[PDB]
């Protein structure tokens, strides 16, 4: 709807400014802060809406913001509505973006309540032309052609293992490839089973969009994948929320800090 | 289109219940090797589409396409004579609304028949691929015929396409297939939908085939999941109108015109086929 | 975008026929390694009405090789936004000018773990990941005039123009540097992830880029005979744990190193392609 570049994203991050002094410096999508201010997307002018809210705040001695409410392309959300929260964050001061997302997994080591933490992705609606930066590069964001390498920042993935392990949950984390499929469709067994062989762990329908956006403007990304259910591969989250959560908390308090 | 919500789906439902009295229970999509089916049908009221207000609009080189209702093994059938393929540019709405159109109706099982090339190397040539499963290659790009605001009027916003292909419905084709000895035509697989309209090239054909793909066709797929969505049945299967090549060096090359071939050849078989499972189908 | 149609094809062809008499037999679409035509007018898009618009760019026409050509300088990259018609509608006009061979060029990252950065990756086939997802340049109703509406794409890639294109390479000393293979078109802009990269490869992929087969979709379907060589401008990165990555600062360099000794090769090709 709006076009997501520097003069429209400006626009919405200044209005937002002014609801709220907190600079995030770390973003969260999730699939408890400490002071918190949260705004109502339909408070924002020409900011996506939903219903969905802002939250701001301090969480684990950090300033972030949180988005509740996603922008979903299967919902038919177009790539500039989908990008400019993400863009928002970038002008607000979002270092870091951690997301959480709901996952089948294709990966048959995976069970129930698993956690996936994306260390790859394969975006197949990008390869497929859906890319969500298909169309006039917005230059004051990022470079025409992005370079996906290290996209899941091997060190917030180090860092993410490392507070599992540390916290008697390090069980439950594995790491892979995020296929997405555009949806809204569960994955049959057929496209499971192909999904699987094209080295997919887990598959869902969120995420890739929104971590090209962050990693076009420069934005570090985490993501994680809870497995919410098993991959059926031949035709013939409430529980973990609170341990993601925690989760959560516990990797910002030892993000880096400047 | 016209957006596939309740709303516009009923008017075209309201629209046909005024043009027939039959209430079908089983919906018929006419792809290669039905057409015969289509003329069958008993006591047939031929709505072309052009006289529904809000249907949509699709033409044979200019003959408007036809919604046919009539009974065929004496059970009440819409048959759609002329399909809405994405590789025309049809949106979804416009290639969801028929079968929405169809719930409204009254339609339990939609059986759909469509041409494809062979990708499996045992497939032969004139081999009815009963599709047992699917790979939605658009759907899993941002090509879904249900991405956008699900219609919740008419199903979930994450359709399971678990028993997508109804394996009651696959195995009484079979047995019917079976039955009147032409079981060994019989085979069933995963259909690949490329959104078309060209033909695969060698390396996609062997990427496919790779993938566990045993057809590949142009169109179903999207037909399918409206009908899964909105809980209908389906029944599906691909007539292998052409054996996929899988080899740059070869000459070999898929045409439309052998595709019609095959299909107008195996087009009475076919007819009997569904005209002999339907008729065994379960209930009234 | 004004529709891919014969009509609105027509007319384009026709101001530009007013530009210039020289009628083109080859359609050259400079990628990576291109950018020497003699007798030349330079056609910039931006005189030519309904023409698509891109940074201006030029048509030029002019002699290669002893041969007419038209060079497009300035190509229509789906990740830009640009429409199947817009995409279209030069190659369509090609073939009205008179077109008969499209040779095209593009960058590539190489996914052939043989492939070394700077070689030439001759197009044998392709996979057309847009293409099986519903973004066929061809969607929609079918342009009779122009061709078929399910166009078969075997010999996509000319075997002839292929086999020929190695032999030059192979008499000009460079041989070592030209390859066959599958191309996938990523749709873009993103570079592939690793994983991607991975899948790509295990489809059978050679090396895969984000333009090209849209154009020879359309060359195919109004039966324009197609060469088509990706330069691999970056050796696709398949390890997620790797420094290494695709950057487009590198991708032109190594394009435009490469350039001379490509157009020598188009150009030595284009002097041994048969003249009726
Ligand atoms: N993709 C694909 N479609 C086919 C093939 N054979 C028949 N078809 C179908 O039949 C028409 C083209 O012949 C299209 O509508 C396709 O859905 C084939 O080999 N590949
Ligand atoms: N998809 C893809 N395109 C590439 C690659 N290397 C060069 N290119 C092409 O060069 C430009 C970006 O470098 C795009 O237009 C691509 O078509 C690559 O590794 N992957």
């Amino acid at each position: 709807s709006v076009t997501a570049n520097i003069e429209n994203v400006k626009k919405v991050a200044h209005h937002i400014q002014k609801l709220t002094s907190i600079v995030p410096e770390i973003g969260i999508i999730c699939g408890g802060v400490k002071d918190k201010i949260t705004i109502p997307y339909t408070k924002i002018p020409n900011f996506p809406q939903t219903s969905g809210n802002l939250i701001f705040g301090t969480l684990s001695g950090r300033k972030v913001v949180v988005m509740q409410g996603r922008f979903h392309m299967y919902e038919g959300y177009s790539n500039d509505t989908v990008a400019l929260p993400i863009r928002v964050m970038k002008l607000l001061g979002v270092k870091i973006l951690m997301v959480s997302n709901a996952a089948g997994g294709l990966n048959r080591s995976l069970k129930l309540g698993d956690f996936v933490i994306l260390k790859d992705h394969i975006y197949l609606p990008g390869l497929g032309l859906n890319n969500i930066l298909v169309g006039p590069n917005q230059e004051a964001f990022g470079t025409r052609f992005p370079a996906l390498s290290n996209a899941y920042d091997r060190d917030l993935r180090k860092l993410a293992v490392q507070v599992a392990e540390e916290n008697g949950f390090g069980n439950l984390v594995h790491q892979g490839v995020y296929v997405m499929n555009g949806g809204p469709c569960y994955e049959t067994p057929a496209e499971c089973t192909m999904l699987l062989n094209m080295g997919c762990d887990v598959v869902g329908m969120s995420t890739i969009p929104e971590v090209v956006i962050a990693r076009h403007c420069g934005i570090q990304v985490f993501a994680v994948s809870l497995v919410t259910n098993i991959s059926v591969l031949d035709v013939e989250g409430a529980q973990r929320a609170e341990l993601m959560q925690s989760w959560f908390e516990k990797i910002i308090e030892k993000l880096p800090k400047d």
